[PDB]
């Protein structure tokens, strides 16, 4: 009889699955793999088209805590950050500064109630935007640096999935930003290797 | 360039999926298929593990608010009863006259918004609980005249997923519960020959 986990996948469309057909994105693959290591997983997608760090910043508890509970064993993860950086009439719709400050106020909150894990946000060519690749890094090396000072472990993806991955080639034939079940699939396979998944599991 | 659905599916675990190592329920496979018909399905799962209807009641408008919005093409999809019909202490969690009164104030509400649709309880053989099919078929039956009241289209389930169905097999091979892949895929196959799903996409 398995030991039974509930996981609160919090974010953007990327963690929703966003242009995959399969409708598991990386999130539902991991959830599978997990299954198949003995656990009997309660998968809770709450990822959410569009959202920023503020967006989820308002919302995630009240979410969150209806479906975790300290009875059972319980991980929260989340990943963001793409739509922060994203230009609205030439300026970001969350300001690297904002970006950080709710960074650290949803997981000094998180910490104090579920495991929790980050995942850095994936590659998006914008043809309007070619600043977005380095607003992204620079964003992430921050998160990288936030997570670093609090204890939560955090995953920087975004390297692996550019080229040679099929991550952005998917997302080109498809809607331009989201790709299909190959780069979800090579998402997935990240997140399995990484230590504090391993180690967590 | 496939037109653009955004579904809602909010209940308890059957809504969930649990039990499915593939991580898809029902409301996963369904989805599947709606993306072979050449639409490109945003799926969102608002299901949780032990909803009652009070439960549902509280929390669905914001949850799904978040989620639909009236520039895209938007449905809203409730299945939930079976945890009001559990008793403790020798009493329903919820009263059937509760469970009408939270299912017409849910779908009054939500009929004005987005499109809905809504189904019944699935089969759950509990042994220390013979009088729960009685009472599940009773609530069905008020919940299928409600819906009537509101033309809002119920699908009932419950007869096609009783034995022969293999169903109650799995679920009583796995927590006694929730069945695995082969009845939620049944389940599936049942929604996608109702005539409101057709009718719809």
């Amino acid at each position: 009889s398995k030991t039974q986990i509930r996981i609160c996948f919090v974010g953007d469309s990327f963690v929703n699955g966003t242009g995959d057909p399969e409708c598991l994105g990386w999130t539902g693959r991991v959830c599978v793999n997990a299954n198949k290591k003995g656990y009997d997983v309660t998968y809770y997608n709450l990822g959410i088209r569009r959202d920023t760090s503020s967006d989820i910043a308002k919302r995630w508890l009240q979410e969150v805590s209806l479906r975790l509970h300290k009875e059972y064993n319980s991980l929260v993860v989340f990943s963001f950050g793409l739509n922060d950086t994203t230009l609205e009439n030439g300026k970001p719709r969350v300001s690297i500064a904002e970006t950080i400050k709710n960074t650290r106020e949803i997981l000094t909150q998180a910490k104090k109630l579920y495991p929790v894990l980050m995942i850095s946000p994936a590659p998006y060519i914008e043809q309007q935007d070619p600043g977005r690749r380095r607003r992204t890094i620079d964003l992430s090396q921050q998160l990288a640096l936030v997570c670093q000072d609090l204890d939560v472990p955090y995953l920087d993806v975004f390297p692996l999935l550019e080229k040679p991955s099929v991550w952005l080639h998917e997302a080109k034939a498809n809607d331009g930003v989201h790709p299909q079940a190959g780069g979800y699939t090579e998402f997935a396979r990240i997140v399995e290797n990484w230590d504090a998944w391993l180690n967590w599991f």
